[PDB]
């Protein structure tokens, strides 16, 4: 083939220029994001019931909801949170690979018909489904500077005039809202109330008569009445829309022609839906939105985009109304990938000077500077070819295959120069029987890297899809060299390679260049003949391989693993837990002193604080925040006391400080979903009826017992809530009877009083918006003050609740917790210092099997992923290995040969795991598929040399040990050039830190020191392998 | 037949509201499987210690939601009844103290209940509120000697 | 019977707020009458599979219903493929006034 | 759905109940009309070999 | 298509924010357009390479490519003076002639 492109040149140049002009076509227009989609798909289900304590919530909706979930494919476990804030969600997580938009349509459905099951005010507020995908694209912040407007008029602004823009603007794929709309607030006062005889139940009422909107008629209704002139629609009644008008609300006549307004019995501003929580940015009043990435969309675009709307917004704002982004994922993208793209033509350079003084001639080396640059712009299109993306992901794939697409183009162009200069044969004509020799060594080259390769794309779970990123793109470009090689390279030697004259070498020259060749070719024999010395004995040496074997065998379990390095990523977070029964007020406080440690002790570093009040990552609560500092750029962060891990300590160190409120600040992983390395993920479930407090017990018996083996297990910690006081109101249903007092009355009374109560719509500067009833916060505050609340009786008295009710405080649990439908306690923790997570798992279960009878346990996650898909490389590598013999046998019609190329595998893995140990890493993803290009090169390497010492043999009959010396003695050249080229193209990660260092690192440090000894090594050693494996049968 | 049912349900949710009250409280439901028993899974007691009763209860409570929520079971028929709170009336008894079913209905929707009372320290609160919780008024009763 | 001012902004709008990030929507136009109703219209990049362009509808129209009307969830709010001309008009007549 | 493999599951999530009953409480086995399917396609790789 | 091009003259001499677009049976025809030179340029360009890999040349084909714009010219006059159109048709029409 390489034949009939040698003659056909043309034809081998079109298909070059196709291929470009393709993967050019698909450059200039295929998605990028930071990541591609890990983890299995998993639909959410949320709802409130404004009021509803945790046992309510649990057992009114959350369980019903459950009940239901039923003939929805594709399950694999169903969790779920029931919050005393009135809050519930429900997540389902599916199978990998399950359509999110099929699992999302089902859940929906089944929901659909639950509903006539849940409570009205539920189903007022709604029900929803969505999916998860909480990889923000960007946070807009929105604040005032003027300091007029709260957090509330900025965020009705922001749902205003903004939100939907941005909703709309092409490749946003999901627009969250730190804020609501406006919406009318009645704000009670039961006094004025308990004047003029009124419950909040007449309140409630006078509303829905005074706030409906009203079906009418028209005028000349068909069928009409015989001949007639007018059509009209009649109006009758519609809804409020001020405040003033809603205040007008009539509500009571009394006995002197008396007129009693809504205003008359309580405030009537206009507030926010939800006042639970408190965010402000940089210490003014915030609001604004998280914008995700829709499927398929380009995170550099849209990001650019979304400015761009907000830009011409701009104008339009009132008085000080400044826009802030304190996150937007593209900045990391951006750089992760103009320090990609560099390592690509930074190589290019290094292959240009490798040659040129190795070889010596702009021709040359100019054969793999226009024909690597076709493989990788070819690859993009057989990426985009199964609708791949350029990701984080593809882009380390392909700069980690960049020494296997050199040396495939490397070698025929030196195995040109080889022959074309030791029988001096001329250029066209030259460059057959140079890739006869090579044939179907770069076509084994082929089947045996694919089965190196390919067996990656197989894991099972959310890793396995990490793995498929990599094991496309690698064996995408590789295939696509071979082919390169086979097609364009042999034509264009033969075309741009002047004739050398038998001998011409350059072992006399007028500079440098002669030095070489006379002192390459002194070591050249300096060397062959030292590799004869080993023949004779080599029984001492297989002792050097046998304390090799070994070498990698006792690290490699010694080395620790890991997913993905962290990155300083340029934002970074501060949790805050106030304890039990701590308020809004008084964890405001303790974010203010954070927002201070960042804004002063800081400054240089920190750009900017958003920090939420109410929001806690493991709970909404009044007693939790979040805080999240946005940096300075990389830029102007120089140095280990700069960048991320360092800035935590200062304050994770710093905010010890803090006597009340649980403060420590944190770092996000690379993929936000990864889970901690080495943590596992345990569910505690009740399955016999047990009830809360012996599950607790339960829980505490393994989690007291679990944390005395210190030795393999540390900070086995319950994921949810502590139980806590409660102040319960037990109606005396006989005394209500009684003085004539309905419960239903009662009940509303109190609960509007005291949790609100969304009452119906109006429309506001033509928006619909909710209206919600509920006392003013002076009259429900304390115990005490259920005093001022008086209900209406049968015959028209007032009546206080102390008439008819008790009061008792008690134990509560404000979130409860559930597995597969049956209550949980969510553990997690670690492997001790020194352990597998399977070890810690392991233990675990066997400390769970101990506990009270009913209790059961699973495990989820990560955990889950790991249980069942983490266990496959030994099962998987050995059907690898089965392919790599016979496509080792097959090239050399040996059913023995090919073990002289297989046992070069542990040469290049020691220097590998050895460079990552010396240097303090983690056998991790990138350090793994560095392991895989690593044996990749060592294998082609000697996948040549074992093929010519096989050849003269079958082709001249040489000698067993002279074509051996004549094999490495040739093929010694290419090797020492493509290593060069490999080792110094790869220093520059090496060492890199800073804006993505930690990804560049652990690729790099791997590969680099793997490829020393695969290569400073394998040079004395594959022909060792060739000559004991040969006098072997 | 994932959109089939899907489009199916679009036609069906269009006339729930329609159904009586009373039909909705019961759950309509739209499958899609197989007609014919793929398998049955017995359950017996062997101690003589549960009644029939008792074990249609275990079963529907504790072993039918899985089944049900597993890929592949398209439905899933149970030989039996999960309990009830099972309220007898006796017509002479109602006609002696003067009461008709519809009182027993009343009172047990009044006295048999679950509220939601919102909370002290209710946000939006009032400067420098220093304590927070939750109050609790009734809860759906447990026992027939409640009811 | 609601006007369209009324209908404008409690039905159309919270729906159509809702329709975004749906893959390979091309565009939308959406009209509401004072006879109270509305008719949204999505249409698609041709290519998209009409069946999942009908799910990612219904799943995006889900979050919008619970905030609309009572009186408008009563009614029903459907969401199905669609098309702008008759096929055809079959019609009905009698011959003979019974 | 795959009847086998649906089969598979039913009685694998049937283990994780088992520890937990009431004692007595024994599953039985009814009817199936999977155990032959699969018989006989054994009976078949059988005849096969 | 003129008809449309008037249209869009008259539109861009409106208030401000006064915007306008194209929709159903017209917004295809635009598209149709814009379109059209990619549609002959690649067209093209592959002839040109599926002819070079063929006769070897780079000439021979860089010589076939100059006969094109003479069938295309009479293929232009056969409609100009026809009373037709740059409707969709001829651009088939065009890539056949070609
Ligand atoms: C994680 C990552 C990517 C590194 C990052 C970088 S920056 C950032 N996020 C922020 O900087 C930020 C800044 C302010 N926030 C907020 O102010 C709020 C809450 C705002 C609010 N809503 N009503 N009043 N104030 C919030 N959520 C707080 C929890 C709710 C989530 O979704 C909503 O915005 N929905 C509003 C509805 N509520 C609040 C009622 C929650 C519900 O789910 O029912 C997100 N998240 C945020 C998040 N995340």
């Amino acid at each position: 083939m390489p034949n009939f492109f040698i003659d056909r040149p043309i034809f081998a140049w079109v298909i070059a220029i196709i291929i470009m002009l393709a993967g050019g076509l698909a450059i200039l227009k295929l998605p990028v994001a930071q990541y591609p989609t890990i983890a299995p798909p998993a639909v959410t289900i949320s709802a409130s019931y404004p009021g509803a304590d945790a046992k309510t919530v649990q057992d009114t909706v959350t369980q019903v909801i459950e009940q239901n979930m039923n003939g929805i494919d594709n399950l694999m476990y169903m969790s779920s949170n029931s919050d005393s804030t009135g809050t519930v969600q429900i997540t389902l997580t599916f199978e990998s690979g399950t359509d999110a938009d099929i699992a999302q349509v089902q859940v929906q459905n089944k929901l659909q018909l639950a509903m006539p099951l849940l409570p009205q005010e539920v189903q007022q507020q709604g029900v929803s489904v969505e999916k998860s995908s909480s990889s923000f694209l960007m946070v807009v912040g929105v604040i005032n500077t003027d300091g007029t407007m709260t957090q509330e008029d900025i965020s009705d602004y922001v749902a205003a005039n903004m939100k939907d823009a941005i909703s709309r603007t092409s490749g946003v794929g999901d627009v969250q809202l730190f804020g609501s709309q406006y919406a009318m607030r009645i704000w009670m006062n039961p006094n004025e109330l308990n004047k003029f005889q009124l419950t909040p139940v007449d309140v409630i009422t006078a509303i829905k008569a005074q706030n409906a909107q009203v079906a009418a008629g028209q005028l000349g209704g068909t069928p009409p009445v015989k001949g007639q002139q007018l059509n009209a629609s009649i109006i009758a009644q519609t809804r409020l829309t001020s405040t003033e008008e809603f205040g007008k609300i009539l509500l009571k006549v009394n006995q002197d022609g008396s007129r009693v307004l809504l205003r008359d019995v309580a405030k009537i501003e206009l507030g926010g839906e939800n006042y639970d929580i408190i965010a402000e940015f940089n210490g003014q009043p915030a609001s604004g939105l998280g914008i995700k990435l829709a499927t398929g969309a380009n995170a550099l675009d849209t990001a650019a985009a979304i400015r761009a709307e907000l830009a011409k917004m701009e104008p339009f704002f009132p008085s000080g109304l400044k826009i802030v982004y304190p996150y937007d994922t593209t900045p990391f993208v951006k750089i992760s990938i103009h320090e990609v793209v560099k390592t690509l033509v930074e190589a290019i350079i290094l292959v240009f000077l490798v040659m040129y003084l190795f070889l010596q001639n702009f021709r040359a080396t100019l054969i793999p500077t226009i024909a690597v640059p076709v493989v990788l712009l070819g690859t993009f299109a057989v990426l985009a070819a199964f609708g791949f993306s350029i990701n984080t992901l593809t882009m380390f794939g392909m700069v980690l295959a960049i020494g296997l697409l050199v040396d495939d183009a490397i070698v025929v162009v030196e195995n040109v120069e080889r022959v074309m200069a030791e029988e001096g044969l001329p250029p066209k004509e030259a460059t057959r029987k140079s890739m006869g020799q090579i044939q179907g060594a770069l076509v084994g080259i082929a089947m045996v890297l694919s089965a190196v390769f390919v067996p990656m794309a197989f894991f099972g779970g959310s890793t396995g899809a990490i793995y498929r990123q990599f094991s496309i793109t690698i064996v995408s470009a590789m295939a696509l060299s071979v082919l390169v090689a086979l097609i364009l390279t042999p034509a264009l030697c033969a075309t741009m390679l002047k004739p050398i004259a038998k001998g011409d070498h350059g072992e006399g020259k007028k500079g440098f260049f002669g030095w070489f060749n006379r002192m390459f070719e002194k070591s050249t024999h300096h060397y062959t003949d030292s590799v004869g010395g080993i023949l004779r004995s080599t029984g001492r040496y297989l002792v050097l391989y046998l304390i090799i074997v070994v070498g990698m065998a006792y690290l490699f379990v010694r080395l620790p693993s890991s997913f993905l390095p962290d990155e300083d990523q340029g934002v970074f977070m501060t949790m805050v837990q106030l304890p039990a029964g701590a308020t809004q007020e008084r964890t405001q406080k303790v974010l203010n002193e954070v927002t201070h440690y960042y804004l002063t002790k800081e400054k240089n570093n920190v750009e900017s604080v958003f920090a939420v009040n109410g929001f806690g990552f493991a709970g909404r609560g009044q007693n939790t925040g979040i805080a999240f500092v946005s940096l300075k750029d990389w830029a102007d962060r120089p140095g280990e006391e700069n960048k991320v891990e360092a800035i935590t300590m200062r304050a994770t160190r710093a905010f010890s400080q803090i006597k009340d409120a649980m403060v420590f600040a944190f770092n996000l992983p690379a993929i936000v979903e990864l889970g901690t390395a080495t943590g596992f993920d345990f569910e505690l479930i009740d399955q016999a009826g047990l009830g809360h407090e012996k599950l607790t017990q339960a829980r505490n018996q393994l989690l007291a017992e679990a944390a005395k083996h210190p030795d393999m297990l540390t900070s086995v910690r319950p994921n949810g809530l502590e139980d806590t006081p409660q102040f319960k109101i037990d109606i005396d249903q006989e005394k209500a009877q009684a003085l004539g007092v309905s419960i239903n009355d009662i009940n509303t009374t109190l609960g509007a009083a005291w949790g609100g109560s969304y009452v119906n719509d109006f429309i506001d500067r033509g928006r619909v918006k909710k209206v919600y009833v509920m006392s003013e916060a002076k009259y429900r505050m304390l115990p005490d003050d259920i005093g001022d609340w008086y209900v209406r009786a049968a015959d028209g008295q007032m009546v206080p609740f102390s008439a008819f009710s008790s009061s008792r405080w008690e134990y509560g649990s404000p979130r409860l917790e559930r597995y597969n439908g049956l209550p949980s306690m969510e553990i997690l923790g670690q492997a001790a210092p020194g352990k597998s997570t399977g070890e810690a798992m392991e233990l675990m279960e066997q400390l769970a099997s101990k506990l009270p009878t009913g209790v059961g346990y699973d495990w989820t996650g990560m955990s889950y992923q790991e249980r069942l898909s983490g266990n496959q490389a030994p099962s998987l590598y050995a059907i690898s290995l089965i392919v790599v013999f016979l496509c080792l046998a097959a090239l050399y019609e040996s059913w023995s040969i090919p073990f002289s190329v297989m046992l070069v595998v542990p040469l290049g893995v020691i220097g590998a795991l050895l460079a990552a140990t010396f240097r303090g890493l983690t056998n991790d993803v990138y350090f793994q598929v560095g392991l895989l290009t690593t044996i990749g090169l060592s294998a082609k390497n000697a996948i040549l040399i074992v093929e010519f010492a096989k050849d003269l043999m079958d082709k001249e009959g040489k000698g067993l040990i002279e074509a051996t010396l004549d094999a490495v003695r040739m093929r010694l050249r290419p090797i020492l050039m493509t290593s060069l080229a490999f080792i110094l193209g790869v220093m520059p990660l090496v060492i890199s830190t800073g804006a993505g260092s930690g990804a560049q690192n652990a690729v790099g440090t791997g590969v680099m020191g793997g490829m020393v000894t695969a290569t400073v090594l394998a040079i004395f050693f594959v022909p060792v392998f060739f000559v004991v494996v040969r006098r072997r049968f």
